[PDB]
């Protein structure tokens, strides 16, 4: 039901150690493109350089806000708009976690709307950090911070970091975040999937977008080059 | 050689979880208090909710581009001057740390030297992640970090956001940190440091402030209050 080119049209592959050098996202480039995925994704400081050597058709995404989330509203817009200048078309913004794990889904909902009104022909991507809200909270919180991000104007709801201790995409976190506003959003997943398992119980839990930094690997496991 | 006062005289008392809400902060605040601690630690968000409670003498800190270091100038400088007009009377930055892998230096003295200007009246410690720098490099690397942060006008070099898997403090870093510019700057040790012992070997390497997030475990390590 996976083929692998199927796969790769729909994977970021991400590159976002603070050790980073252009050197290493030049290289990430080449694989992107070698591997024929949808996106590469990188942090802010890096974007120019990988807009600089990206093909026509790779599309370059940023993070903003991250991995912590713990940034002022107006910093995360700002450092959003500043990657689209440099040559992002997606942004995958970090929401305040603890904002949300203290009821404050008003804060939740003006930090997105700064981002999503500084980009806005951008895709914009709402990591929600599904791992620690369902440590922390339950099930509804995550339900509820998606409806936040979709009533904010996101195009996606997106898993995980991939920095917080509490893990990274789960069959179950895709799935609420599927069922609650996935009929509107993309659902994008991501933090440790290593394995073409992992990818495609994520892909059938209701994802359409993946997060890799891995992805060779990945592809390697739904066929071969 | 070393008072409970005199140890608590130079702590910072710290939480920086994504998930950290704003009782969490009011709490730490209520524990800095009692322990009579320099300083308290926070995120940018949370630091209009510390300054709200802290009692007269404390001091405020808020972490800057934490804890990647992934982040424009501008949006370092930006977020440190926000931080001090909700309160904070100390910046602690993180660096690029891939700019000083990559050998630019002067991509990392601009850095800095933006968050300085825009924060003149503030104490601004600059987070080398030596951890990082020695394992990715070595000893040379860290002390021109070093060099670069006292040529930028930095008041100290910091070794650690907590947050890198290379690691936190080091003896070694500390010495070398010392080594090179502790004559002019003050030298905090941070991440990883919960015991007593751990503490006083980063002072006896030449550390003169400590971050700690279990501060009263290591302070009943120097004896009681
Ligand atoms: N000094």
């Amino acid at each position: 039901d996976h083929t692998r080119a199927q796969v790769a049209a729909l994977v970021d592959h991400t590159l976002l150690k603070p050790e980073a050098t252009p050197s290493d996202v030049t290289a990430l480039v080449d694989e992107a493109a070698d591997l024929g995925v949808f996106a590469v994704c990188v942090s802010p400081p890096l974007v120019s350089v990988a807009a600089g050597v990206a093909p026509s058709g790779l599309a370059i995404a940023a993070v903003a806000g991250f991995p912590s989330g713990k940034h002022v509203p107006g910093i995360k817009a700002t450092e959003a708009e500043l990657a689209v200048a440099a040559g992002a078309t997606e942004i995958d913004m970090v929401i305040d976690v603890g904002a949300a794990l203290a009821g404050d889904l008003d804060a939740v909902s003006a930090d997105i709307t700064a981002v999503r009104k500084a980009v806005r022909a951008a895709t914009l991507k709402v990591i929600v950090e599904s791992a620690a809200l369902l440590e922390f909270s339950g099930e509804p919180l995550l339900a509820d911070v998606c409806r936040v991000a979709r009533d904010a104007g996101a195009d996606f709801v997106k898993t995980s970091t991939g920095f917080h201790p509490s893990g990274g995409a789960s069959v179950q976190a895709v799935e609420i975040m599927a069922r609650t506003v996935g009929e509107r959003l993309g659902v994008k997943a991501s933090g440790g999937i290593r394995t073409a398992e992992q990818a495609a119980a994520m892909l059938d839990a209701g994802a359409t977008r993946l997060g890799l930094s891995g992805s060779r690997a990945v592809l390697d496991g739904f066929g071969s080059a």
